């Protein structure tokens, strides 16, 4: 669309008010011209054909409940873009300011969200297991990070490489949650998961075992479900990442925490410089150690903490 940049206001899934970047051209559209080649949000109108219609509104106010998920998807994508740019100096997911597109109201009662190789897609949930998934900034950032991985390391979506791909999305989705300071935690999807149950989440990075995911290499899943457990075995890497950041003693191995910022710097470098499509956990460890070495010196505490953390989860 060609028009005038402007700012509208609406309410998100959780009921919070926010301003969003819109474009005016007869209608007000969910098209943000202020970030790279634009952020565009579309209405999939409960169908599965994609992307749907670019979101159009008559008055630049988005307070209808049908609007909620579009508001959050649109807003959270901007935040995520900002994170990458500000923090890592990366322009959009491709590093070249590619347009970011998302569709909401995908299908009916769809309890998931995903990156389809071209854009993001969000379900509204069934209202019981989930509410519209774009209401969780960690979910939005998790999805956009899959784009980042596709353009960089290109980790194949299965077995260990796939678990790495998933851990990357949880790690950066969490870093983005802290970046925006939106009630941050080391949990995944807490804000849109089981509206009825307080205190739970989809996955835990601090204690993956809480939900039955492995927190040690010896406990990895070796079967075929879930593409070889990409969503399960990511727990081992997630735990490692939590330890690197926060520190702790796990299975008797003590790790000194070095903080979130450094965690992000080290993982981003590994991702972008050292990982390949078929990298396995053991290769990830080598990569993370090399990155930290690059950044902080081989005799650094940083390097030391990365080593301990992997030893702690049993990754050699
Ligand atoms: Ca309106
Ligand atoms: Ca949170
Ligand atoms: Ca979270
Ligand atoms: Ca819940
Ligand atoms: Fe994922």
């Amino acid at each position: 669309i060609t028009g005038t940049s402007t700012v509208g206001v609406g309410r998100g899934v959780l009921g919070d008010q926010k301003n969003i970047n819109t474009t005016y051209s007869t209608y007000y559209y969910l098209q943000d011209n202020t970030r790279g080649d634009g952020i565009f949000t579309y209405d999939a109108k409960y169908r599965t054909t994609l992307p749907g219609s670019l979101w159009a509104d008559a008055d630049n106010q988005f307070f209808a409940s049908y609007d909620a998920p579009a508001v959050d998807a649109h807003y959270y994508a901007g935040v995520t873009y900002d994170y990458y740019k500000n923090v890592h100096n990366r322009l959009s997911y491709d590093g070249n300011n590619a347009a970011i597109r998302s569709s909401v109201h995908y299908s009916q009662g769809y309890n998931n969200a995903f990156w389809n190789g071209s854009e993001m897609v969000y379900g509204d949930g069934d209202g019981q297991t989930f509410i519209p998934l774009s209401g969780g900034i960690d979910v939005v950032a998790h999805e956009l990070t899959h784009a980042v991985t596709d353009y960089t390391a290109g980790l194949i979506y299965q077995n260990e490489s796939g678990a790495i791909n998933e851990a990357i999305s949880d790690i950066f989705g969490t870093l983005v949650e802290f970046y925006a300071n939106k009630n941050p935690d080391w949990e995944i999807g807490e804000d849109v998961y089981t509206p009825g149950i307080s205190g739970d989440s989809l996955r835990s990075m601090s204690d993956p075992a809480k939900y039955g995911d492995p927190d040690h290499y010896s406990k990895r899943y070796t079967g075929t479900q879930d593409n070889g457990g990409v969503h399960i075995n990511s727990g081992i890497i997630n735990k490692a990442a939590y330890l690197i950041s926060q520190g702790g003693t796990h299975y008797g191995v003590s790790v000194v925490g070095i903080g979130r910022d450094k965690l992000g710097k080290i993982f981003y470098r590994a991702l972008t410089q050292y990982l390949t499509p078929t990298s396995n956990f053991s290769q990830l460890r080598a990569a993370a150690v090399q990155s930290a070495t690059d950044l902080y010196g081989s005799t650094s505490q940083e390097v030391a903490s990365v080593k301990q953390a992997f030893d702690a989860v049993g990754v050699k």
